[PDB]
C-alpha cells in the first residue's frame, strides 16, 4: 500500500490529454514515471448519488441548463495509477510530447520556406517503394490498381490489427512518384484521386463489409512523408489526425480541384507544428 | 448548492464511454439529462499529492506497478450538466447511434435540409440570454455590441474553467438569423473576422494564451442554429472537431473572399445519427 520510491519531486509533464482525462509525469525520487487516468463511471453508483444531495458547486445557470463541481464520496473517484520505476532515458522519450502550434502556410510561404527546407531534408521513403514493387509486404495488400499513373496499393494501416471493424485503418499509398503532398495535386491527378476513392471504398465494402457512408477518407497536410497517401478510417473511430487541422477530405480535394484548378498551389492551408520543428521558426521568421 | 429538480429515476443510459470517462443520463424527476464527466488532472496538486502520503492500493506488478489512488477532495472534481427540462430533441442528439456521412449538395441543402430545419430545431433561448444580458453576464470575457458584425465570447459549456489545457469559448454574434454556414455570403465577411480577431485577441489578454494555440472553427450542422464560432486549445482533442464537422474560420472567411457562393453552390460532408430523420430525407433524395 504504498510507492516503491520515497518522495516526489516533479521535473517535468512529459504529456497530457484532457480529452483521455489522463497525464504522464516525470519526477526525480530519492527518474521515475507516474501516470495518472481517471476512471469510467459505474451507472448504478451514479444513479444511486442522484436520488439523493450530491455535494455540488454552480458553475453556471442558463436557461434550462446548469453545470456544477460535483465532489462524490471515495467510490467513484479511483484514479488508475502506473508507476515505471527505475526508468532510462528510453522510457522518458517515448512518452515526451511537444506542444504544437498552428501555422497558416500560403502558397508563396511554400515555395520560399517549406518546399527548399524539405528539399534540404533527404527524406528516405525507400520502405514506400519497396512496397509499391512488392520488396516488401505483399501479404498485406488487399487491393491495387496496378495502373503506373492513376493507380494505387491498399494496405491496413501497421496498428490495425484487423480483429475488429470499430477501428478499421487502411492507407491507400499511390503507384506514381514525385507527389509529394497536398500541394503537388493539380486536375491531372483527378483520375488518380478518383481511383483511390471510388475503388478503395468498393474494395472495403467487398473485404471488410463496410459501407462507404461509414468511411472517413482523408489525407494528412503536413503528412509524415511525402509520398501521397490517403487514409481511410471507420467514422466510430475518433483519434487525432482526422482533426481539422490536419484532415482533408479526399472527396472535398478532388471537387477543389474541378472548381478551382490552382487551388492547392495558391490557397493557404492550416497545419500544426511541434514547437521544436525547425520549419516552424522558418515560416514564423518569414511571416514577421 | 442543489439540483434544479427533487429525485432521479434513471431511465436509460443515453451515452457511456469508457475512453473520455463520460456518461449521458435519463432521468424522471418529467425528464432530465444529468452529463458526468471525469476532469483533466490539475499538475501541481497531483505532485502535491504524489510527495505527501498517497491512500494506494496494489492491483498489479511486475518495473511497471498498477494502483487504485483515492485522492482527496480537490482532485475529485466531476464535470456535471443537468438538461431539465430535456426535450424529445435532447433525448435523441445524446443517445449513442450509429453515424452515417452524408455529402450535402448545394440544392440538397435547399429542397430538403432547410425546409425540414425549419419545421423545428432545439430551442435558441440560451443564446438569445447571452446575448440579452440575462444570463452568464458576469462571465463575458469580451463583447463587440455592434448589431450586425459584434457578438460575445463566453466560456463554452463543456469547460469548466479550472486549466487552459481544455480551454473552449464560444463567439456568438450578435446578429440574428445567421443559421449556419450555409447562410454565410460576403457580407458576413466583416463579422467573421471581428470573430477571428477581436475573439482571438481577446482569449490573448485574458488567458496569456496566443492565437497560434487556439483552433478556431465552425460546427456544421451545429446544434443550435444562430451562428457560433469555437475557440478550443490547440492542444484539446475536442469532441466536434473532426474534419466531417469543424470548418476553420480563417479558412471558411477565404472561401467567402475567393468564390461569393461557396457555402451556396458546394457539397458539404456531416455525419448523422441514425435515428435521425433528416438522414432518411437526405438518404431518399440521393437514391
Ligand atoms: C446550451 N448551451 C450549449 N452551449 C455550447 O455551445 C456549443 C454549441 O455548438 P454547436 O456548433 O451548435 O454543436 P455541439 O452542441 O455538439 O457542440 C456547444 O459546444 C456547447 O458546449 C452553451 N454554452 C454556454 N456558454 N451556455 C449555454 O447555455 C450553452
Ligand atoms: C516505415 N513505415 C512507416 N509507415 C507509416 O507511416 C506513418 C509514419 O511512420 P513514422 O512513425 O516512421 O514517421 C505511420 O502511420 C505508419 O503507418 C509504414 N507503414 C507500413 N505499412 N510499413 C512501413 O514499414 C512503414
Amino acid at each position: 500500500v504504498r510507492l516503491p520510491f520515497s518522495g516526489f519531486r516533479l521535473q517535468k509533464v512529459l504529456r497530457e490529454s484532457a480529452r483521455d482525462k489522463i497525464i504522464f509525469l516525470h519526477g526525480k525520487v530519492n527518474d521515475a514515471v507516474v501516470i495518472l487516468e481517471k476512471t469510467p463511471f459505474q451507472v448504478e453508483q451514479v444513479a444511486q448519488l442522484l436520488t439523493g444531495s450530491p455535494e455540488l458547486q454552480l458553475q453556471f445557470s442558463n436557461d434550462i441548463y446548469s453545470t456544477y463541481h460535483l465532489f462524490p464520496p471515495r467510490q467513484l473517484n479511483d484514479v488508475k495509477t502506473t508507476v515505471v520505476y527505475p526508468a532510462t532515458e528510453k522510457h522518458l522519450q517515448k512518452y515526451l510530447r511537444q506542444d504544437l502550434r498552428l501555422i497558416r502556410e500560403t502558397g508563396d510561404d511554400y515555395r520560399n520556406i517549406t518546399l527548399p527546407h524539405l528539399e534540404s531534408q533527404s527524406l528516405s521513403i525507400q520502405w514506400v517503394y519497396n512496397i509499391l514493387d512488392k520488396k516488401a509486404e505483399a501479404d498485406r495488400i488487399v487491393f491495387e490498381n496496378p495502373d503506373p499513373s492513376d493507380g494505387f496499393v491498399l494496405i491496413p494501416d501497421l496498428k490495425w490489427n484487423q480483429q475488429q471493424l470499430d477501428d478499421l485503418y487502411l492507407i491507400a499509398i499511390c503507384h506514381r512518384r514525385g507527389i509529394r503532398s497536398l500541394r503537388d495535386l493539380t486536375p491531372e491527378h483527378l483520375p488518380l484521386l478518383r481511383n483511390i476513392l471510388h475503388q478503395g471504398q468498393e474494395a472495403i465494402l467487398q473485404r471488410y463489409r463496410m459501407k462507404g457512408d461509414h468511411l472517413r477518407v482523408y489525407l494528412h497536410y503536413l503528412p509524415s512523408y511525402y509520398h501521397l497517401h490517403v487514409h481511410f478510417t471507420a467514422l466510430g473511430f475518433e483519434a487525432p489526425g482526422s482533426g481539422v487541422e490536419r484532415a482533408h477530405l479526399l472527396a472535398e480535394v478532388i471537387e477543389n480541384l474541378e472548381c478551382d484548378p490552382r487551388h492547392y498551389q495558391q490557397r493557404t492551408l492550416t497545419f500544426a507544428l511541434r514547437a521544436d520543428d525547425p520549419l516552424l521558426k522558418l515560416l514564423q521568421e518569414a511571416q514577421q
